[PDB]
């Protein structure tokens, strides 16, 4: 039932998108990967979002755009359910592209998460408030992350 | 049915917490406001989170801590459902406290949102994937934000 | 004659827009002031741009958005002719909102200018390559600025 | 009255950045010239060169290239009548803070700042396109193609 | 005798921890190296600290956490005696992870030291106020560093 | 053999910051002295003062206070045998970047950096507390009370 | 017969220039105060600098320009002897205007000093290498600064 | 008989110091190279500076210390005539070590220059106010830099 739409601004973001998709798969969550720019292909992004919004199933969008991230806010303002911003990494200007993801106007509320695997985790825990299968799979994952540390310690 | 636990590190964060609480109220979402520090009162935060986790109702935590935000990551790692980090504003070191909210390890995934009203919005849209009442109230709110702009334009 | 569309993301940008509009008026350049957000009212911005794009007169767009400026690149990718990004000033995060105006993808080329009077000056000077009336007006304005400096020096 | 872009750089060391801009102007069919002159070390040489270019009866732009503390963009911009574009070479020294020397102009100095060399060439083309129809056709072709690659990437 | 507990948030911090541990060994100071995250294994850290806190010997904790350092303030608020924060080096966001170690609330007082050899030196020097054996060892180490500089100068 | 804290500041202008640190040490029952000396302007005066304090047979710490480029913390730290604490006065010049002059020590120089004056006093108390039981009781009282205010705020 | 030429970019810099001139006057050093912009009035600056350069006497230029400082490099590359950059203070972009004064090309060597009174002191101390009178006046002023600190101390 | 004393904080600075010395040698200026740290060897620096100060001849000190630069202010506050700070380059914290060289107290006026060859040029140009031979050598070198740029241009 759940769907995550992973929407990136450029094919050059694919490496980052696929890290998120891989991790969604570990949690049993269906995803779609799509490409569309809020600067260059604005009407194509709008028509694509109308198709997804029309589907009667619980959904999240994870929005990926490097440089000045117009995409996350654009998507977030169009759709009605929650969204997650997960920009690809950059060291340009000491990582200052990050501000274009953080500094939203009033009424625009994408969830910002830096790491791709953490973005996928957040999606899974959003669904888990009402989805017992996903909830069970997040529980197993997080406990295993905690076990690794305790096991590393005892060694 | 939904519950948002608003957990701040210090009573001096209350002004910021109350902005979030006010806005949750506009969406018909029950909240609890609580105080506890991840540096100073770690066992008290743990016992408080066990009580909330024990409740069989869909829940989110919104975690508020100024300066170096240990709280959001601490809470996020303990609980199983999603959390939101919403630190109070600061201009110390050009706002560099923000990094302590962004830079999470692997497996820790709080949603970072700067504005208090946007944090509340995000909570509401998380619930709205499965809650028709809240979904209807987010729809009305966001459409009214969009109408304001179009109305400002026509003037 | 030339037209400048001053498009801002919020009514709260109006004081900044008015400074740009006032300066354009001193060069005798017609303007229009409009409001629309790239986040909250994308289709309204799309619809509005299609209207301005259909006018047969030389035009520039001056795009104003505080915080994370999605508006300038959005408009820039939509319209045919040049645009100018002139964000309102902010000292939050030591002014780091500016990077959201600077960091464009390939094929998006808004001119970034900080001061609202300088954004109006650049717009004038874009038209001046072909518009002699605006060129003379720019010339008098720039010569005037230069003369004030020289007079300030000689008065010491 | 054919368009001209003068690409003026502060040092021979900037040549590779200048060539990326020249190359892209060539795809738009816009004539350019590449010149060298320092606002710090060869001020009178720059003034003499600008006076020569300024005398030409043709629509012109200057794209100004200087690394480190960019004195050149403001210097040229304050001297010439028509619009200019600042396109500094990339640097990660001090986390890119050389950029502030291109951004922070006094009143009356209005160079258009664009980071990417291809985007500086595109802004140049789109400035002429307000009046030059052939350049406008070439810009629509270029920007349409950028957009089609994206749609095409998605559908693939 | 003195004990230093070197507590790091992840196995990936081990190379940094080992540099601190090696340096302590040159001052003849006993250490223990442990792993626990303030985010992922809070109760394990609580349980571990209660064990070390029950030892009747002078102790310091040296706390190592990359990224947003929750670990140092968490341990510092829990234990009675002093602690030292020594985060692993990072150049992400121009090193801005450092602020997560600096910006403590009221009543949380870890000593921040950047270099792992300097964190070990501070720990030694904390003990040295009361431990003559560590004091002589510190004295020889510091005099030695000073002599190398003077010898480098005289050799020129 | 009673604890002593020497609070050494670079200028009389730092006095208000020094007093906040002295006040808090007083609540812990720790004797202090407040002195003035510049590592830039009065180097020999500082060396002479440090030699006097260093000769005392009692557990001692130096808390060093210098605004702007902090030469003083490293200067004192390299001179004395036992631990030191850097606690610079607050500044928002250059977005607080004076802090890097307290953080970036060479090898062999290990002052403890703490931002808040009350926290620098607490770190001092907790350094002595490893060996001094009365100070440890006073620290538990203090930190327990901080924690109780919080629990008490929540339950109210 | 030393001369220090204080050249600023705008009359709005006059308050900063007056602090420098005042301090120069305390050392018995003659100054001239002048206004000219490297962006808006380049030829005016060149002709001004020609007049001073033609004076057969030991001279320094102190160059003041806010925002992107094109002036100090421009002056420095033109004149023969040493120059000093002392820009006015700014909090814009976390004080990032400073980079425009720091980041010079090869062959351009203005001395950067932040504080106006310290810019005047460096000027004195430059001349003092060969001017015995200024060496006496610098010596008494610096000694007087040291003595103030020692007296402030002795009162505690 | 000018003397430039190049004083560095650590032998690890030697590569940077050698670039300065090399360039001084091209202007016919005698230099000495010395090592001493303001943190670890303060008395050694003081006694060294006493020896050079006692020389009846025109001198400058060029002070090199990486990380938190305590050295330039320390040297500058001690000696009578002008000094120059030229720290080694660093990318640590986005180059924020630079602030430790910029942010001086009242009465401390080291000239800050980034590039080693420019530090040597400022040294020359300081002496050139009264030394006719160095003025000739500076003049030919600066003219030669200008001519290179004009020749690079003329080839395009
Ligand atoms: N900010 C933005 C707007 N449209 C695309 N981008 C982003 O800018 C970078 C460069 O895009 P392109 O490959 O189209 O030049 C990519 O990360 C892409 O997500
Ligand atoms: N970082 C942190 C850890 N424990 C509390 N804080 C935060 O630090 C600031 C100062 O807290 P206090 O009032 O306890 O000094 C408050 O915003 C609080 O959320
Ligand atoms: N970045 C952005 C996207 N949509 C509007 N903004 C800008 O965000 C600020 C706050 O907008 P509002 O008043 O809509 O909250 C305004 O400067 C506005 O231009
Ligand atoms: N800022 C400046 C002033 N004069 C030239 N530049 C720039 O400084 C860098 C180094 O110049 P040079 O090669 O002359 O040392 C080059 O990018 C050049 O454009
Ligand atoms: N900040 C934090 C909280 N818990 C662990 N970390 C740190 O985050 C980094 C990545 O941790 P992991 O290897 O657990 O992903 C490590 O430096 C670790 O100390
Ligand atoms: N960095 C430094 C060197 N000597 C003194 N300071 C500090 O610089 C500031 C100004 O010093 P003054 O009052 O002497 O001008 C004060 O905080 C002082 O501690
Ligand atoms: N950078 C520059 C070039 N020409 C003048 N300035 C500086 O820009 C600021 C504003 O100048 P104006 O008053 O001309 O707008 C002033 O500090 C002035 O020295
Ligand atoms: N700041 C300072 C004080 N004493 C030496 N340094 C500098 O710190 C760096 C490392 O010094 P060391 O080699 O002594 O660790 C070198 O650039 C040196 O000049």
């Amino acid at each position: 039932r759940p769907l995550v739409i992973i929407l990136m601004g450029s094919s050059s973001d694919m490496g980052h998108a696929e890290k998120i998709a891989s991790e969604l798969k570990t949690f049993g969550i269906e995803y779609a990967i799509r490409i569309g720019s809020a600067h260059k292909t604005a009407e194509h992004v709008v028509s694509m979002l109308k198709e997804y919004e029309a589907l009667d199933r619980p959904k999240l969008y994870i929005t990926i755009a490097g440089r000045s991230n117009a995409l996350s806010g654009f998507v977030d303002g169009f759709v009605k359910g929650a969204t997650i911003a997960c920009p690809p990494p950059s060291d340009s200007f000491a990582g200052a592209d990050i501000y274009s993801s953080l500094r939203m106007p009033s009424g625009i509320s994408p969830a910002l998460v830096l790491e791709p695997k953490n973005a996928a985790l957040l999606a899974a825990r959003i669904f888990s408030l009402y989805d017992k299968e996903i909830a069970d799979s997040v529980k197993s994952y997080m406990e295993s992350n905690a076990q690794k540390i305790i096991e590393d310690d005892s060694k």
